[PDB]
């Protein structure tokens, strides 16, 4: 797997993000991750503003695809989103602002470094798991 750079348009939610991938606009949902929706439930405001926090405040916007399908039945692009360096399907996790999700289609590269996170946030009672 290898990282590209992006540039953030528009963060929608805390699974969801708009960005500029080789030169064209384009809808990505987070590999791995089941974040309350907004559109409101529990932690949703929360998971939405982590999100576009994290991503509006960083230098570096990079994807990474996985190594199963690439995008979904609604034509979003299928990723783990990078910010700086760090993962955010990873940070929303381990700040128990998301559950991991089912594997979808092969795409399960990063599934025990998820899993792992969310037992710790589970531990430390963190939102969500409160």
């Amino acid at each position: 797997l290898h990282k590209e750079p992006a540039t953030l348009i528009k963060a929608i939610d805390g699974d969801t993000v708009k960005l500029m991938y080789k030169g064209q606009p384009m809808t990505f949902r987070l590999l791995l991750v089941d974040t309350p929706e907004t559109k409101v439930e529990k932690y949703g405001p929360e998971a939405s503003a982590f999100t576009k926090k994290m991503q509006e405040n960083a230098k570096k916007i990079e994807v990474e695809f996985d190594k199963g399908q690439r995008t979904d039945k609604y034509g979003r692009g299928l990723a783990y989103i990078y910010a700086d360096g760090k993962m955010v399907n990873e940070a929303l996790v381990r700040q128990g602002l998301a559950k991991v999700a089912y594997v979808y289609k092969g795409n399960n590269t990063h599934e025990q470094l998820l899993r792992k996170a969310e037992a710790q946030a589970k531990k430390e009672k963190l939102n969500i798991w409160s």
